[PDB]
């Protein structure tokens, strides 16, 4: 974790999915299933409906994990030209990377964090 995400309020999170419409009982199949929640504005998602896999789901919620709208470049600090990591999903802006990106990558993408460049 970054510093200036260590230390910060979390809002109280809304137990409802901003997809589906259901609570932590319900997700789209009707089980149940715990929510993830935007720790800016409180917004949540079922890691289902957001599409994350079940590792990625056990990263973010060991994380403060911000929602789309409220996303902010964990670099220098959303328009359309922001990538988001498929390790953690933080936001990273293509210019702020390490190296910097150019254009989107047609497979993968890792940040620097779950993966430092190897200095060799
Ligand atoms: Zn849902
Ligand atoms: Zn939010
Ligand atoms: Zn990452
Ligand atoms: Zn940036």
């Amino acid at each position: 974790e970054l510093p200036h995400e260590k230390d910060k309020p979390v809002a109280e999170p809304i137990p409802i999915c901003s997809f589906c419409l259901g609570t932590k009982e319900q997700n789209r199949e009707k089980k149940p299933e715990e929510l993830i929640s935007c720790a800016d504005c409180g917004n949540s998602g079922h890691p289902s409906c957001l599409k994350f896999s079940p590792e990625l789901t056990v990263r973010v919620k060991a994380l403060r994990w911000q929602c789309i709208e409220c996303k902010t470049c964990s670099s220098c600090r959303n328009a359309d030209n922001m990538l988001f990591c498929d390790s953690c999903d933080r936001g990273f802006h293509m210019e702020c990377c390490d190296p910097p990106l150019t254009r989107m990558p047609k497979g993968m993408w890792i940040c620097q964090i779950c993966r430092p460049r190897k200095k060799g």
